[PDB]
């Protein structure tokens, strides 16, 4: 509460000039910018800077009045409990004009808002100009949803008779119908990981170099996870001498298909499919697909990748190829071409009947069969 | 920058009346509207229109000052770097008053907002006045999720021994337990679609009229999707002469149940159930359910439908009936009543134990069994 | 529309007094608060209250002008179509300063907003400063999704040969491999619920006290849900005399493990697991887990619970223990320790391969096997 009333009319002309100048300034309260010192040069009429230099003159404005003036002075306008003040020179990307609404102690940003979600524990999302509640499934991710594998042998190459529900299996190696050799490709056993293995102080079968390389790729270095685990076999596919179904990768190197699924009926759910497997190149070179065609999306250890990328040699890689096809079936779904004579190591393949995001899996997904008990 | 200072005191009366009028107007800077021309009639004191006509007087105010005045003139207010100006006559539905914030070059709408999602690749939703992070499953749809059919033979009417994982099957027609004749209804084979069929230039079995009608309905007219596909059988159910379990549709025509599921244990997940199946009426008439009971929702080719709708005759319709029931079982779950003697053609049924939205399917959803290898 | 122009040059000293008052007062149009009566005491210069008392004097300001003044009067400021007026003393939690924008008939709140979801049927959420559309799965809940159980016998203790798809079964009681006795614990048949039971006016086997207790806990008291249902057995486990694998609950009472899963391979989906089962304590005491370890979350009938909570004796409780473990397997997954000699009743166990939220289930979740047909 301050006041300027009751001026002795002898000094009335000065107050008249005051009423002229302040009223003239009141067209638009705009500040060209905050200044901790009075601009000593380059100022004229219409220039308003917030003089916030240390002292009792904080926030006092510093309009310079020279044009059409007798003597120019830094007129001071002490703000008491300031409020919204517009700013022109700088603005937000969305076109909002910067406005520091002084809350009486600090320069605060302008605020608005019309809708606030009711505090009833339900999440709301905008819909056609109105906020609509969301279900519980929105919060949950996809790496945890327990979907089921379409393989009967889990990729363990032990046959469907083996129980997928058992950590330990005694059945010997057995080829999997889900991986059929192409262009004369030969599939042979590569290795096996045994429960209670002797490599880590046990008495069971030892682990070969490929198994340690995979486990290091898995991050399974701790005893609780490296010294134990679920059993499964590994296989190495040698590309045959046949030269059918040519294709070139991103590097322009031609390669031929080496394996096929035997025309599995996996293209049903909206034509969508998903294949997840772990592989490592022991010799030669290989790539993915032929080139960007139809709808495709490749993830490499959680990183998006493009078709034709040549996978680095002698490293374990996680690939997630998900695409759409209304044809209802396909025999060459992987679209993976490898150079003749290339030794490719793979383990724990995982296929799904649609788009799923299970993350970087560690073991094949389970299912139920007659031998599952 | 401009000023009105330091006038010769002789003429101070004019500019004092000036500042008086401007101060009087400054109670609320409101414009009744924007005008490209000065209103020549029907204006008085308190009327303010933004004179934005072509010329240098753009955005100049056009307040008419006649009441209690010697001579009325269109006092002009050239705006320099305009700002928030309120508008009264028209307002938004949510009670927000229109305000054209002039950004110095155009009339910009007033803006607010207090919360912005952090830029860290995460999607947030309002929750109890705070923005809460959403999961990955929220973005994903429901038509691609690879759920499981509860049918062992996929509706192919070839028996459970037939491998669901094979595109082609050699087994002959076989009745499906999931469909059971009611009121003396008889179920007979109607047709079959064969891989490498001769109708499209092949050497396999030909396709009868029903198959072409279905394929045209499915939209699978291209060679890649019409000349190839997964095999399955079609069956036609003839309503029996029995008149038990009467019901009336939306058109008021009484009908009787013709088929039953044999009391399947599908009402488990919260009592929810879902039935998806393709059908076509060859004779007679039929409708869905009896009358609105409990919770229900019918989708016809993706279009919501109400109980009792009489399906058009001789057309393929995609039905998705979903409801809830805590009883734990039901034998007449479809609640489909057809007139006596009506010939109904159906193919590729699919059932689920809960609410799912796979869209308009083109083939029965897969499962796993002993013969799946 | 109003003006203060017309007046003689005689009595305009009051007019300029008012020009010195209004202009200086309009530094910031702030009101200390709304008042229905003029403050008769404790007011001075700088105090502004909205005099909103009943009558034609509504909304008029009541600034008291006494300091440096001759005689103080309640200057009145009739608002015509008022607008945004800031308020200082009270503010919103988010730092927003209260502002009652008068819409000409009522005191409305200030409004903002820079984004509105397009009206095209898609739900949008904020993402890195932009609104991104959401999928259909976001709206759906999780209690309804039809996920598949991993138990081959449904927990009915009837053997895998029994068809889970049939409401009724004729096979006798059979132990379940999923529940293996530990510390010498003995598992014995406890009861069975029969379709068309005679307890509710039928002719089938009667129901024992445990079954009525479970049904009352389940809420299935109506005839449609109490007199009818799916068949299943119940078993009672008696803690053995062995004292291996000691553990203490939240109350500090030591207990020992009484059952094990036989090292089932369920920790596959990101190491996540979910166990749901109904139990009732007939004698002794029991608790959950040993102490908070790693990640954990327990729901008791939909209510979150902490490790070690001693379940009330002789009551049915719905438990849902979900935890992550990357080891890939575990034999003592339940982590349930019961006092020696405690008689624990349990029925309809349900396990899943990952985090799922089926709510309070009423029957075991179904699966598919060779005998499912």
């Amino acid at each position: 509460g301050l006041l300027i009333n009751g001026l002795p009319g002898e000094g009335h002309y000065s107050d008249l000039i005051r009423m002229w100048r302040w009223d003239d300034f009141l067209r638009q309260p705009v500040v060209k910018g905050r200044v901790a010192t009075l601009p000593t040069t380059g100022q004229a009429e219409g220039d308003t800077y917030i003089f916030t230099g240390s002292g009792s003159n904080q926030n006092r404005l510093a309009r310079w009045w020279a044009t059409g003036a007798t003597t120019a002075i830094w007129e001071y306008m002490p703000p008491r409990l300031g409020w919204r003040v517009q700013v022109a020179n700088e603005t937000t990307p969305s076109g909002q004009v910067k406005t520091y609404e002084y809350s009486g102690t600090a320069w605060v940003e302008l605020v608005g808002g019309m809708s606030d979600a009711p505090s009833d524990g339900k999440a709301y999302a905008r819909e056609s100009g109105a906020w609509t509640e969301l279900g519980s499934a929105a919060k949950s991710a996809l790496n945890v949803l327990p979907f089921m594998n379409l393989m009967p042998d889990m990729g363990r190459f032990a046959g469907t008779a083996a129980n997928p529900l058992a950590t330990m299996f005694t059945t010997s190696w057995t080829p999997s119908s889900f991986l059929n050799g192409w262009n004369g490709a030969t599939v042979a056993d590569g290795g096996k990981f045994a429960f209670d293995n002797s490599t880590n102080g046990g008495a069971g079968p030892a682990l070969n170099a490929r198994v340690q390389a995979l486990l290091a790729a898995m991050g399974r270095t701790w005893t609780s996870v490296s010294r134990y685990g679920v059993e499964f076999f590994t296989a190495v596919l040698t590309a045959g001498s046949q030269t059918t179904t040519g294709s070139a990768g991103a590097d322009g190197v031609t390669r031929y298909l080496c394996c096929s699924n035997g025309s599995k009926t996996v293209f049903n759910a909206g034509g969508w499919a998903t294949v997840v497997m772990w592989l490592r190149v022991e010799s030669g070179s290989a790539h993915i697909s032929s080139a960007p065609y139809t709808t495709h999306r490749l993830w490499i250890n959680g990183a998006v990748a493009a078709p034709g990328v040549v996978l680095p040699a002698n490293q374990w890689v996680h690939l997630r190829f998900s695409m759409q096809s209304y044809n209802g079936y396909d025999n060459a779904c992987p679209y993976i071409y490898a150079s003749a004579g290339a030794q490719i190591a793979f383990a724990c393949p995982a296929w799904f009947g649609g788009l799923v995001d299970p993350g970087i899996h560690v073991a094949p997904i389970l299912t139920i069969n007659g031998a599952s008990a």
